[PDB]
DNA sequence: CCTTGGCGGTTAAAACGCGGGGGACAGCGCGTACGTGCGTTTAAGCGGTGCTAGAGCTGTCTACGACCAATTGAGCGGCCTCGGCACCGGGATTCTGA
């Protein structure tokens, strides 16, 4: 049903059976990246405190860096300098250990995902990957794109000044829907000094059940949208009722201390 | 000189049982204090240029302490001396508990 092939095919827009109208994407890309960060001055290395054995697996064998590691509890994946080396299990964004996903049609609200097999809680599913914008381009491209009459906006605010677009290029995590009864959620992990957004499960999801995540509600123009799930209390509407501004939607830029002019 | 050791008697003391009240403990609903997040503002550090107070390094020389002889009286001790205080008793007053 997914069938990732590099040849472009005859499916217009819905991307349900032919995924090669747009392009896919690996770990995200940047535009104006400069060397002003906490990367390699104080977060050079954050090594866990573990005294392993690593010579007894498959018999009296505890998995390395489980839920007692200092980094997993604080949402940090280990580096290559781990005392376990190539047996540590924290590095899940680097070894690309994913979950079995599939994209078919469930409801007329749109496309989504349904679980293939059983999946336990606190299990990683997919990484949100896209194109990283910057301060000036967001408020221009959004008003340039609102006049194109599109339904889906693939914008996610990483920080108060960073918004990731998953429209031109997107992985399999772009189809996941919204519901007022969430069973998956989003977490902010720190890998190699850079912040990444991942998807974790919360319960024991049966084989053949929905996998959606809760939106932190937001609206951007004058119109409103509504959800079609209706689990038991569903808030009716994507984005709620309350209106917020262009800057509040994106997070309003950390103003370069120039001038006042930019606020006006 | 006084420490370790010994036998012996007195009775203050520690250990043992019991009743049952004191409080240590798990559990719950609730209110808001402190957090994650985030725009705007203050002023913390840089570096550059400049002045100079005050630390630092040469020279004097006499005020000050160490040392020495002779003198002798102040402080440590031995020995009686005697009264401030504990000990014991009869009694009135405080305080706790049901």
């Amino acid at each position: 049903d997914d069938f990732r092939d590099p040849q472009r095919w005859k499916e217009c827009a819905k991307q349900g059976k032919m995924p090669c109208y747009f392009d896919l994407i690996e770990e995200n890309v940047y535009l104006t990246e400069r060397k002003k960060n906490k990367s390699h001055r104080d977060i050079k290395r954050m090594q866990c405190e573990c005294t392993p054995l690593s010579k007894d697996e498959r018999a009296q064998g505890e998995i390395a860096c489980g839920e007692d590691c200092l980094n997993r509890l604080l949402m940090i994946e280990c580096s290559s300098r781990c005392p376990n080396g190539d047996y540590c299990s924290n590095r899940r964004f680097q070894r690309k250990q994913h979950a079995d996903v599939e994209v078919i049609l469930t409801e007329k609200k749109g496309w989504g995902l349904r679980a293939a097999k059983d999946l336990p809680s606190n299990t990683f599913v997919l990484e949100y990957c896209g194109e990283v914008l910057d301060h000036k381009e967001f408020k221009a491209r959004v008003k340039e794109y609102a006049r194109n009459k599109n339904i889906h906006y693939y914008f996610m605010a990483l920080k108060n000044d960073e918004i990731i677009d998953a429209t031109q290029k997107g992985n399999c995590s772009r189809f996941m829907n919204h519901s007022c009864e969430p069973n998956c959620e989003t977490q902010k992990w720190t890998v190699n000094g850079q912040l990444r957004v991942g998807f974790f499960t919360t319960k024991l999801v049966p084989s053949g059940s929905e996998l959606t995540f809760d939106y932190q509600f937001q609206r951007y123009g004058k119109e409103a949208q509504k959800c079609f799930c209706g689990s038991a209390n569903c808030r009716g509407y994507l984005g709620g009722e309350n209106r917020v501004s262009i800057r509040a939607a994106g997070g309003k830029m950390k103003k370069e201390r120039s001038r006042k002019k930019d606020s006006v």
